[PDB]
Parts: structure tokens; sequence; C-alpha cells
């Protein structure tokens, strides 16, 4: 029988953002966004009805070192707390083995988020020098790149950062955005191109990509391993974007409201 679909995702704008009056409102009317959008599609093509819910801890999901436990949006697939994951979730190796992903609705890849004048353009930029501190979200795809990437100048970043002093890990994007507005420039974020680019239009346009993309890969939804909703979902993702749809989305959220000119 025909149930209710849960949908995992994360408060991450512009993709889910709480709606102007959502004090008053209830269910998914609560949200808006690119995801917001995109899961609507998805279940009118695939036929079923669902429910969103915010993910707890609020991560996008990485295996605890030791405990060996998922956290994020991917804890809730694997240990059964929601039905099918819509968020701009990376489709990598070590998830890919616990879980599936249809094919990617968006391409990306990680980027240097600098505030306006800082003197740096490139990774190996920031490898060679002290100066300016840089670091990435935990719990996720980005940090993971640089903890096994075997390249010289990504090994070093990754030396550098993984005992840098204090801190120079995030536990969400936001933290990452304001510390880097808020450091003079001596700090440097490293964030995936399409939160880069969004935050690049938005007020106070403070902030600036540099340098080309470090890697290249996409955001896939995401279902329990051997899930029956996999195979729709791939076909309604390629569908949507074969129709133009999710080119029509991005600049729905992206551009059309850009506040930056
Ligand atoms: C969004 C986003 O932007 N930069 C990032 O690291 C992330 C999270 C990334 N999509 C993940 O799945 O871990």
């Amino acid at each position: 029988a025909n149930k209710t679909v849960v949908v995992t995702t994360i408060l991450e704008s512009p993709y889910v953002m709480m709606k102007k009056n959502h004090e008053m409102l209830e269910g998914n009317e609560r949200y808006e966004g690119y995801c917001v959008d995109l899961a609507a599609e998805i279940a009118k093509h695939c036929g079923f009805k669902y429910k969103l819910t915010i993910v707890g801890d609020g991560k996008y999901g990485a295996r605890d070192a030791d405990t060996k436990i998922w956290n994020g949006m991917v804890g809730e697939l694997v240990y059964g707390k929601a039905d099918i994951a819509i968020a701009p979730l990376t489709i990598t190796y070590v998830r890919e083995e616990v879980i599936d992903f249809s094919k990617p609705f968006m391409s990306l890849g990680i980027s240097i988020m600098i505030k306006k004048g800082t003197p740096i353009e490139s990774a190996e930029d920031l490898s060679k020098q002290t100066e300016i501190a840089y670091g990435t979200l935990d719990s996720g795809s980005t940090k993971e790149f640089f903890r096994r990437s075997k390249i010289a100048v990504f090994d070093k970043m990754w030396t550098y950062m993984r005992s840098a002093e204090p801190s120079v890990f995030v536990r969400t994007t936001a933290e990452g955005v304001a510390r880097v507005r808020k450091s003079k420039g001596k700090y440097a974020y490293l964030l995936e191109s399409t939160m880069n680019e969004y935050i690049e239009q938005r007020k106070p346009c403070d902030t600036m990509k540099v340098g080309g993309n470090l890697d290249s890969k996409g955001y896939g939804i995401a279902t329990p391993k051997g899930s029956s909703l996999g195979n729709a979902v791939n076909l309604a993702v390629l569908k949507l974007n074969e129709q133009g749809l999710l080119d029509k989305l991005k600049n729905k959220w992206w551009y059309d409201k850009g506040e930056c000119g």
C-alpha cells in the first residue's frame, strides 16, 4: 500500500530555506528552495507523496572514525530513518558503497572562496604560505577529499589543515562564509563551486571565487541500497534535465534573484 516517502534534506541555501512566514506554515509548506522544487518534480514524476524533514545532526554524512557509524543524511538512509535524500549531497566512492545514487542533477567541484582583495588565486598559493589560514566543512566529501588525496599540493594542504590551531574546520557552510567575511582576508574557505558562486551573488558582495575547481563531480538523489525507488528516481532526474527543468531551477535560485548585479 502507498505510504508517505520520508525525504531527508538539509537547511542549506538556496537548496532548502525557511519561507518568510514559516512560523505560520506546516509540513513541506515551511520550506522553499532548489531542492524543495526538485523534490516536488521528482515526486510528481514518480507518482509518490512525501514528507520533507531536516537531517537531525545537520550534517551531510561521514563514517565516524572508530565507531564506524555514519552520521548526517547518509546515516538517515543507512539506518532506515529516511526513504530518500534530496539535497546537495555529493556522489562519492565511500558513500556509493553504503547507499545508492541517481545520475547527477548538478555538476560541480571544490573551489576557493576569498574575501575580495585577498592575495590568493590558487590552491598552490594557499599551500605555499602560512599567513592566510584555510579549512573545510566537517563530515563531508570536501574534507575527505583532502584527507585522501595523494596529489602533492592537496596533501600539503591537508597536512596543515588537520593540525591547525585554532581549528580551521566549520560545522556548516554559513560558518565558513562568516569566517571569511570577518577575517580581513586572513581566512580562505574551501567549498563546492555551486555554493561559492551562490554566495558571490549575495550581499554584501564581499566574497569571490578564485581559480579553477580542484575536481569534477556531482550531486545525486540518494536512496537506501537496493531501494525500489532508485530506478524511477534516476529516470526522473534524466528527464527533468533533458527537458531543461534543472537549468531553469538553477537560474531561478542563483541568478534570477542575484543581489550583486
Ligand atoms: C554543499 C557543500 O558545499 N561545499 C561542501 O563541502 C558541501 C557538502 C558536500 N556536498 C557533501 O556532500 O559533503
